[PDB]
């Protein structure tokens, strides 16, 4: 109950929310149904429209007008945005040549350039090119400021997860807003688009930008707007706030547009009805910029034009129904649409089994348009598991499709031609970024980047220290003219041992066998074991270990490794494969060869007997024998310290990568440097497991089984230079392959690895940064590149999509 008895007199769009029981006058009161009786009358004035006309010029003030064209309007801060153009001979901002903004040109009393975030819902990245003719204000921002060809949203590519990621720098799994619709089993409460539960603070984790600003003494405009407040009034309100006295005026503001998303759902992303919403958005940007110009703020304010996600073509007829797959369809609850999330309809149903639901959903139809996963098996790049609000069973839905429980849900709940929510590497889901202002660079294009990085930059723009978040601070320094953030590399926590030959063959009782059999060549092999070729295979310095552990550096002719005495295998193995390198086979006599490593105690070694006994588990090697530089160097690849546990199903994947793909990349990229290793993430939190988190060992041993295997493949960005003699920027692609005992994820896996392995790898593409979180390692410590450029390289994701 609200005491709507109060008045909004002089409180219109009040910045601090008034305490109950009082009627509210803030931009969100509509949505709470708590506005004062006179809110519409005093605060949502419409009389006379939004534009000055020649006859209105120098009129006597009439407080009933929506905006004013009287002489005092500028100093009152409430002129219509076209006032100086219609009445004072000025030009519209869009008609002015752009001029570099080298420094902020702010009125006296501004302690920092204000930040305005202009967010546009559903603004697909290709709209910038495809709509350019009808968006002249936006086009000017884009070509005069700093822009990316596109910006990557987070998964799922839905409205609330992405707006709140923009605000916090966090993945949905960490901020807690994991969909537009959610059930939290601890609260036993549901979050919906319609309704009041979504206003409860307990849903909203991390620390959004407005809160970060407030805590550090920077005042914020209210970011959220009731849908019924027209866009023109939102713009007028921000401009009015910008006229407040120095002590009252906010430094950060947000405008939000429900368009083009609203129309995109109805008409599809490129429907002919889409031109008008785009024109109208541009007109709004033009009113803002004209309005800033009148206030002498157009060369003072930093403006971010940013979308939350794109929009894809999706229609009723492209719906998969779980009732075609599951006999037990009424025993599940599905969160439906462009993603699926499944849980038991009732917690009292003891006959509910996720394994049988998964199996009934797996590769059941030739062109099946969704794929089931236990959430811990989703591509790690999605970071979509570590939240109790994310159901154990997930359906990744093909672009252009929906999943639903039963046909009745679709025709009794066609209409829409667009939707979003799909995998965040999908081109149609990409959105936009443009930065314009004194702190952004001039006429500069930057590579695509992820929206999780923006919170840091917005903090930088406002001189704030960001709360802990998933961005990599410094990775977007190249967007900025100043206010860059200069981080230091993390300090290495553990130093390696460099073991020499310390054990005799006979001290090893590992159940291992190998058919293995001159001072010129013997001085040579000794030099290689001391690191003589390390400069060839360790191109960017050794990775630093950022946690407390015990490990050894092991040198070889063809590869170098950091070998964990705790996990009994390498944390990392590093090797370089030149364009000229030749692939060989494992000679027949060496087929089951495993050799003790005389530098490493039996007590810190794997053993072959454990693999023999473990009927499910086999082994592979991190440096592949196929790539050995000579028959003699090949023996190094069979060392027990190069061995890792591998399910035979995974060996199919791993063998193809090592035998076929590495050489292919080396030929295509002019040499590659490869770092591979294991990953343990049994609690699916995207972070390196400690030894006590390991859920699976090779039977009868203390050899921990990895959940994933990574590789990082680096070469020269200028591919006319070979990877090992590169003078400038680097180029990287990486992956985090799930280590699974079956290939159920690949519906074509009965076929030859040339028909399905590369597709699996593409799906499990990763950023180096993802691997760093998962391993506690820090890569690229010794390059001739600036650290910020390396941070950018570490956040790179090779997506394998075609051109935007
Ligand atoms: C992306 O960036 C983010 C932010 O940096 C990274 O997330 C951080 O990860 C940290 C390491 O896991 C984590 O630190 C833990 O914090 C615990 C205290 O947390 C509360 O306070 C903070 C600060 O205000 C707050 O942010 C937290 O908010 C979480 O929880 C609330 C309520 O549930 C949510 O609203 C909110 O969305 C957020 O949830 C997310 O994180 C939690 C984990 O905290 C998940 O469970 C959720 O699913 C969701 O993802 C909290 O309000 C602190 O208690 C922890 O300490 C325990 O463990 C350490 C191990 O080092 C040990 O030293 C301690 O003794 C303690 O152990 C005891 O508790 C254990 C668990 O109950 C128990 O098993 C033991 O036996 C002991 O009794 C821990 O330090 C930090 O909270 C989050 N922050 C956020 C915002 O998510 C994230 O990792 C990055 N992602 C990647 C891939 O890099
Ligand atoms: O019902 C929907 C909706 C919209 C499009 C849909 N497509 N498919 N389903 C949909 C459902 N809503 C309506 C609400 C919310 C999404 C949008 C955020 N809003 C801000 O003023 C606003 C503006 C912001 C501007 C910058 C940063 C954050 C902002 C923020 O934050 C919202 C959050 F905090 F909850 F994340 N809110 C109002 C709009
Ligand atoms: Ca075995
Ligand atoms: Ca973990
Ligand atoms: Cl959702
Ligand atoms: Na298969
Ligand atoms: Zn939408």
């Amino acid at each position: 109950w609200t005491a709507t008895s109060g008045s909004c007199k002089g409180r219109c769009f009040e910045l601090q929310e008034v305490g109950p029981p009082d009627c509210r006058c803030d931009n969100l009161c509509k949505s709470y149904s708590s506005c004062c009786h006179d809110f519409d009358e005093l605060c949502l004035k419409t009389a006379r429209g939004w534009e000055c006309t020649k006859d209105r010029c120098g009129e006597v003030r009439n407080e009933e007008n929506a905006c004013h064209c009287s002489e005092d309007c500028l100093s009152r801060g409430d002129c219509c945005t076209n006032y100086q153009v219609v009445c004072k001979g000025e030009s519209h901002w869009v008609d002015d040549d752009c001029e570099e903004i080298k420094v902020p040109e702010c009125p006296a009393g501004f302690v920092r350039p204000p930040l305005i975030i202009f967010s546009v819902d559903g603004f697909r990245a290709s709209y910038m090119k495809k709509g350019s003719k009808v968006m002249p204000n936006i086009e000017k921002l884009r070509s005069c400021g700093t822009h990316a060809p596109y910006m990557r949203p987070v998964y799922p590519t839905k409205t609330f997860p992405n707006l709140y990621t923009l605000a916090t720098g966090l993945y949905p799994e960490s901020h807690g807003i994991v969909g537009n619709s959610m059930y939290d089993p601890v609260f036993d409460a549901s979050f919906h688009l319609r309704g009041r539960e979504k206003f409860n603070h307990r849903w909203w984790g991390g620390q959004p930008l407005w809160i970060t600003a407030t805590k550090q003494g920077v005042r914020a405009g209210t970011f959220f707007w009731s849908v019924s407040i027209p866009h023109e009034r939102r713009i007028l309100t921000i401009l009015q706030w910008l006229s407040l006295p120095d002590n009252e005026r906010p430094s950060v503001y947000a405008f939000y547009s429900e368009q083009p998303d609203f129309s995109g759902h109805k008409y599809g992303p490129f429907g002919p009805e889409m031109t008008n919403p785009l024109r109208e958005i541009d007109k709004t940007v033009g009113q803002l910029m004209d309005g800033l110009k009148q206030l002498r703020l157009h060369r003072c304010v930093n403006v971010i034009f940013v979308g939350d996600h794109g929009m894809e073509d999706v229609t009723c007829d492209r719906t998969e129904f779980l009732s075609n797959y599951l006999t037990n369809v009424d025993d599940i609850t599905l969160v439906p649409g462009t993603l699926g999330r499944i849980r038991a309809k009732s917690i009292n149903n003891s006959k509910y089994d996720p394994k049988t639901i998964i199996a009934a959903l797996t590769c059941k139809k030739p062109d099946q348009h969704f794929k089931p996963y236990m959430k811990q098996h989703l591509p790690k790049r999605l970071h979509y598991a570590n939240n109790r609000r994310i159901e154990d069973i997930h359906l990744l839905v093909d672009r252009r499709w929906h999943v639903a429980r039963k046909p009745l849900d679709v025709y009794k709940k066609c209409f829409f031609q667009g939707d979003h929510g799909f995998d965040n590497k999908v081109n149609s889901m990409q959105t936009v970024f443009v930065g314009y202002g004194p702190t952004f660079k001039y006429r500069t294009k930057v590579p695509p980047f992820e929206n999780i990085e923006l919170y840091n930059v917005m903090c930088d723009l406002l001189g704030l220290k960001p709360a802990p978040n998933n961005g990599t601070h410094g990775s977007l320094n190249h967007l900025l003219r100043t206010n860059t953030f200069r981080p230091t590399m993390p300090d290495e926590v553990s130093r390696p041992n460099y073991p020499g030959i310390m054990y005799l063959q006979s001290e090893f009782d590992l159940g291992c066998t190998c058919d293995d059999k001159n001072k010129l060549e013997e001085l040579n092999k000794r030099l290689h074991t001391k690191g003589s070729t390390k400069e060839r295979h360790l191109l960017y310095g050794r990775p630093a270990v950022l946690y407390r552990t015990s490990y050894d550096i092991l040198y070889h002719t063809d590869f170098e490794s950091g070998y964990s005495e705790i996990f009994l295998m390498p944390l990392w193995t590093s090797y370089t494969i030149s364009k000229q390198a030749e692939v060989s086979s494992i000679p027949e006599h060496l087929t089951n060869c495993v050799r003790p490593d005389v530098r490493v105690s039996p007590g810190f070694s794997q053993n072959c007997l454990a693999y023999k006994n473990d009927k499910q588990m086999s082994y592979g090697f991190l440096f592949p024998p196929y790539l050995s530089s000579s028959p003699e160097a090949k023996y190094d690849a069979f060392l027990v310290t190069n061995m890792v546990p591998m399910y035979p199903a995974f060996k199919r994947v791993w063998a193809y990568f090592q035998r076929v793909l590495v050489k292919k990349y080396a030929s295509e990229r002019n040499g590659v440097n490869v770092i591979s290793g294991p990953i343990f993430d049994y609690n699916y939190d995207g972070l390196r497991d400690t030894e006590d988190e390991i859920k699976q060992y090779v039977e009868g041993s203390s050899i921990p089984v990895p959940t994933h295997y990574y590789s990082i493949i680096t070469s020269c960005l200028d591919f006319t230079q070979p990877a090992d003699k590169c003078d400038g920027p680097l180029s990287v692609s990486s992956f985090i392959l799930p280590h699974r005992p079956d290939n159920d994820e690949s519906c074509n896996s009965s076929e030859d690895e040339s028909k399905w392995v590369e597709e699996l790898m593409k799906m499990h593409t990763a950023r180096v940064r993802d691997i760093e979180h998962l391993t506690g390692l820090d890569f690229y410590r010794k390059t001739s590149r600036s650290y910020s450029e390396i941070l950018t390289l570490k956040t790179y994701l090779h997506t394998y999509e075609s051109e935007i």
